[PDB]
DNA sequence: TACTGTTACGGCTCCATCAGATGGAGCCGTAACAGTA
DNA sequence: TACTGTTACGGCTCCATCAGATGGAGCCGTAACAGTA
């Protein structure tokens, strides 16, 4: 009746003991690097995979793969786990919507085994494959077969026939089974990845969703709650680890992490029902819930000033020739369901034409008529909705790129011009300054063929992936080493007086990484650490006064503190006298914009039109929009 | 603290509920196809692995395969489970004592990992796998490496020391790691068997053993007791099926089905401790375990008449260049430990020169000088330790060979005549006779890919296996349909006038398979019904009055019942002039015989010797026999 | 002449056993070119 | 002359993703040959 686990200490866990009830809705909330991850998909599942593993032959081991030995003393309660990784997976270009969601293959093994020599219901495997989820779950629910063939063919119709109910109850009806996944909005690929692991319910089994919410709108977050609630309802118990506050109150127990990130997390801070978490003061979720700390609306809003960016004739995808003005030095939120066309409008024509009229790139713009308005900017800051890419030699130092200053600053020394070194020899990524024993990685890591790997620190030069002859030199008392070891305030403090170094340095405190260290590798970084990090690399640009900022979905895995810093971030930019416009699902960003647009009214085929178009009380008073409905109810 | 399960009924089950007690010894007993396995292997381990593989992705699914579901409701309390199958596995000439206990793979990596370029502790790696279990035990627990290569390379070491010290206690420390698999003993493969899945125990498991004891000794059987009990004590559930005494002396807790087999048992009769079974009147189990129904022992044993069958210089495998004296026209028991040379000396030089001189085969003995006393004997029966195999094509009808004298007597009728059929028409494996739509098989298998197998019966034939032109030719009244329906008993009144069917039938009934039916394909056998169909194909056949019957090990599979019957039946053999000749690991068995021959004293290089000769009264006079300990004991 | 052993020969079925590679995408470091200030 | 965009190019690392085959052994059915009784 109870998941209990007992001396967790992976990562930065402070030997914390838990009780997860069992057969229930459970949401574990926290700030972004709390451990939420830590403890839900390194800690849980990892032992429910390797108890499972380890019974099974060496063939089959060594296919399966077995998890890392996660550092805890003793875990009860647990059974079969399916878990959803918090990362986005990319997709193939040859890989479509049947084969992800393993539907192909039950309509294969189903065509091979009641085939009709080739026709189940009046239709071959293309005519089948080739329509929309919808009128293919109509069509498989009017199966008139014989009764030789529903005896064999029960359970592939059955599933089947799950798997397309789900994908019908999330609302992905308008997409096809030949849909490549790789040209997927955010929230239909979110979707999709969701139908290929949880489409067909079982029984008595753990599931452990991390963040299942990217690019998806109020309105498919609620149908999606209506889901896991039913697949819950069928005996089953969910781990969901989530900062939306919809999920968090439509779950039966919330266990908060804490207090802070990095080295000042790691804890339980307080849990019980939704209540119980906003009645604790010591839960930060719970401040931000209760209504005691939030973002706050402004009084006035923002008037245009009479310069308008009009986009005539946007037709990209499935956009139906409209057009849509976007005023200039003023906070603008675009505003849809997931699909209904906002990232093919902003990212695909906007972006792609301020780049080739400002930054003289070369990059093809989508379908559009024309763009008037361009002359009153003077460049453009995009922020992508894909996600960053990870490797052991990448840090945020690298990533910000303030290694490459330091390096030169570090070449620029006495003894550094004397030896005649340059900024390539104070690199762990080039031959020449870094220990060989290592290849400048400071740990070793060994890979076996079916047991867990297992990491060795170097000897050579002690994990600091530089040799003796580099150390030797140093700025300010310090070699690189002990710069790449220091964290973002030390360092803040340390370049004080060198302006290039300390804008970038600025910006990484300012977005909330102020604990995080520079040298600390991409691989161990968080969710919310790496879109932090992502978001001071582009805001720590300079600003001429009239630019563009083009933001889409900055809020993944980033907690309501974290958007607060980030939306103060933006107010200030707006202030500072440029134009911010950001495609946003988080209403609590929303409700501070002073313009909305929004499209709808649904997505796919079914979006693409304006359905609002104006500040956020005026978009309230529409009730053709849901953006409107719950804007007019948090309002 | 409970497995619970509810509405059984896979096989024969007839809706039983059980409950399992958890981190124990729990042994289940009954008669020979009551449903032990049905209940173990089939229910509660099928169950386990298809909620565990269900978790899984269809690329893992496919390769590990699924197993069927069973006809079961409702199991609780269920964890990973390791399961060793009752059934012997066969072994290729090509794998080894390492490869096959999966210690030539962690040789591998260590030598990979922590080699020295190709030397670890001294030696490489041929140096290393020809020797000894003993030797190289000691040799891998006194390493000394260097520190990195001690944190490297813990897993390995651990893995490879916790094998060897298992195949140490087992007793296996005379073999070596090269030596093949597939010319080991009986009781050797078994244990070899044992410690590819058990050496490395683990914690939280169950573990199903079916028949852990085959060719085991008493004093390998407690060895195996103890380390049984070890791994139990690591914190494991321990589940094994057992005919064994000391097996249920040595378990917790006892489940006993019954109250019969086939069509009569499927039930649980009783369950409790030892003590518990033995006070139950409903269990036969514990009715032959407290004394009120046993084995008689002979109050006067036969003495030889003068005539003996020497073997002068038997050194075939391991036999040191011995004499043995086999008295004819009585019953003889050869017994030893595992391995100790008694298979390699009967069956490897008396059998195989016995058919060559009376049987006209040509089949080359052993290594032996010569055999005196062959003149007093006619023909030789012989009963190998191999199991049999198992066909769809095959039934108890077929594997006696009374299908053969059905056929034709049936092919011999006034209709068939007028047809011109023969006895190929009335068989259902030869094309003509039997029905085209399932080649003869009835039902129809369909395998799936990674979904478990699902079985639909034939529509055309309606499973009968026959076309209705061939079941329009009756004999007194049934065709042969009906003929392969009855049971052994409905056939031995059926041809009560037919002396040739009539004698192996009434063998089949003697063995006591009277309730199995003609037509029950071999692969749904249960392992003491196909042990008891080849003992009745085997001693079905006519005796001259001066035949020797050499048997090896047929006791496996057979609880205390069959083996008084078999006894019986062996002992009216002797009575009727024939001599007897057995090798045994059954005390019970062994009791009886008016002689016995013990080899020793230990098994592979330490054994060769006949320890003991003589009467088991004499035998057990003797301190050096195990085999005279224990016949000592319960004199 | 029939019962009982052996052998071969064709067809059918069960079981052991082995121990990832290739294409796609993102990031670091370096160089080159161009527009402003 | 310096700060800030773009592009290319080499090297390194992470991730998706596909959808068993072959040799060995036992058994049924049939035929042929031989030793007795
Ligand atoms: N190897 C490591 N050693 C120590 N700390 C680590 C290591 N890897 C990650 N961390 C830190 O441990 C903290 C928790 O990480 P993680 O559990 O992934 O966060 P999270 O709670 O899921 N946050 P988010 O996904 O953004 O909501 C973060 O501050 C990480 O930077
Ligand atoms: N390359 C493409 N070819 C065809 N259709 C596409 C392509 N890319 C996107 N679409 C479709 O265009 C519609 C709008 O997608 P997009 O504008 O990216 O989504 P969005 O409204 O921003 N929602 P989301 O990203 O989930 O928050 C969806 O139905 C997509 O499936
Ligand atoms: N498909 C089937 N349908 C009905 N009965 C079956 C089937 N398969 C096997 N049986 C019978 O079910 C009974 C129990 O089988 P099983 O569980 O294998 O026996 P067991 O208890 O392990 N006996 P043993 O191994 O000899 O000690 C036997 O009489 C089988 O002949
Ligand atoms: N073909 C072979 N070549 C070499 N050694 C062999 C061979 N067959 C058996 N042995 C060994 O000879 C010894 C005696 O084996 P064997 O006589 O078959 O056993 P047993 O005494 O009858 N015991 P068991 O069959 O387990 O009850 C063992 O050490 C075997 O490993
Ligand atoms: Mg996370
Ligand atoms: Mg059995
Ligand atoms: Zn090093
Ligand atoms: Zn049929």
């Amino acid at each position: 009746d109870y998941i209990v686990v007992k001396g967790a200490r992976e990562h930065n866990l402070k030997n914390i003991d838990v009780k997860i009830p069992r057969d229930k809705f459970v949401v574990i909330t926290g700030l972004s690097g709390s451990g939420k991850s830590s403890l839900a998909f390194d800690t849980i599942y990892a032992e429910g995979q390797r108890r499972y593993v380890e019974s099974l032959s060496s063939y089959a081991r060594q296919f399966l793969g077995q998890m890392e030995k996660p550092d805890v003393d003793y875990i009860d309660g647990l059974s079969p786990a399916i878990a959803i990784d918090q990362k986005t997976t990319s997709r193939n270009p040859r890989s479509t919507v049947g084969t992800v969601t393993e539907i192909y293959d039950y309509l294969r093994l189903l065509f091979a085994r009641i085939g009709t020599p080739v026709t189940i219901g009046g239709k071959n495997i293309y005519e089948v494959c080739c329509l929309s989820i919808g009128e293919a779950k109509e069509f498989f629910a009017n199966l008139n077969l014989t009764e030789r063939q529903q005896l064999i063919a029960r359970q592939i119709l059955k599933e089947i026939n799950a798997r397309l109910g789900f994908l019908v109850d999330v609302g992905l009806d308008y997409l096809t089974l030949a849909r490549a996944a790789g040209t997927l909005s955010g929230g239909e690929a979110q979707r999709i990845r969701l139908a290929t692991q949880i489409g067909s319910g079982l029984m008595g089994v753990i599931y452990i969703l991390d963040e299942p919410s990217i690019g998806l709108h109020q309105r498919d977050n609620d149908r999606l709650l209506r889901s896991l609630k039913k697949l819950r309802d069928l005996g089953n118990t969910l781990l969901v680890v989530e900062h939306d506050e919809d999920t968090m109150y439509a779950s039966d127990y919330i266990i908060d992490l804490g207090p802070g990130a990095g080295s000042h997390g790691g804890q339980i801070v307080a849990e019980g029902t939704v209540e119980e978490i906003k009645q604790n003061p010591n839960s930060v979720t719970g401040e931000y819930l209760s209504g005691r700390k939030k973002i706050e609306v402004p009084k006035e809003r923002r008037k245009p000033n009479g310069k308008w960016l009009e986009i005539i004739g946007a037709r990209e995808n499935n956009l139906k020739n409209i057009n849509v003005r976007i005023p200039l030095g003023v906070f603008t939120c675009i505003t849809g369901v997931s699909g209904s066309g906002k990232s093919s409008l902003i990212n695909e024509i906007l972006y792609k034409r301020l780049a080739a009229e400002l930054n003289r790139a070369s990059v093809k713009p989508g379908e559009h008529d024309l763009i008037k308005g361009i002359e009153y900017l003077d460049k453009v800051i995009d922020i992508d909705q894909s996600p960053i890419g990870r490797t052991p030699r990448s840090n945020p130092a690298t990533y910000t790129g303030v290694f490459d200053f330091i390096r030169e600053i570090f070449a620029n020394t006495t003894e550094a011009k004397t030896r005649g070194y340059k900024a390539g020899r104070f690199s762990f990524n080039v031959k020449g300054g870094r220990c060989e024993a290592c290849a400048g990685d400071g740990i070793n890591k060994i890979e076996m063929h079916f047991l867990p790997d297992i990491y060795v620190p170097c000897e050579v030069c002690k994990g600091k992936r530089y040799n003796r002859e580099t150390l030797e030199v140093r700025y300010k008392g310090k070699n690189i080493a002990e710069v790449l070891d220091m964290t973002v305030e030390e360092a803040l403090e340390f370049f004080k007086n060198i302006p290039r170094i300390h804008k970038k340095i600025e910006t990484l405190y300012d977005v909330g990484l102020g604990y995080i260290k520079l040298g600390q590798s991409s691989t161990t970084l968080s969710g919310g650490e790496a879109q932090r990090v992502k978001l001071a690399t582009e805001l720590s640009r300079k600003s001429t006064g009239k630019t563009m900022y083009i933001l889409d979905e900055p809020t993944t895995g980033l907690h309501m503190a974290d958007v607060h810093r980030l939306v103060g971030i933006l107010h200030r930019l707006v202030e500072a006298g440029n134009s911010v416009v950001v495609i946003e699902h988080n209403l609590d960003v929303i409700k501070t914009a002073d313009y909305i647009i929004d499209l709808g009214p649904e997505g796919g085929s079914g979006g693409g039109l304006v359905v609002a178009e104006g500040t956020p009380e005026e978009v309230a008073k529409v009730e053709n929009s849901y953006t409107g409905q719950f804007l007019k109810k948090v309002l």
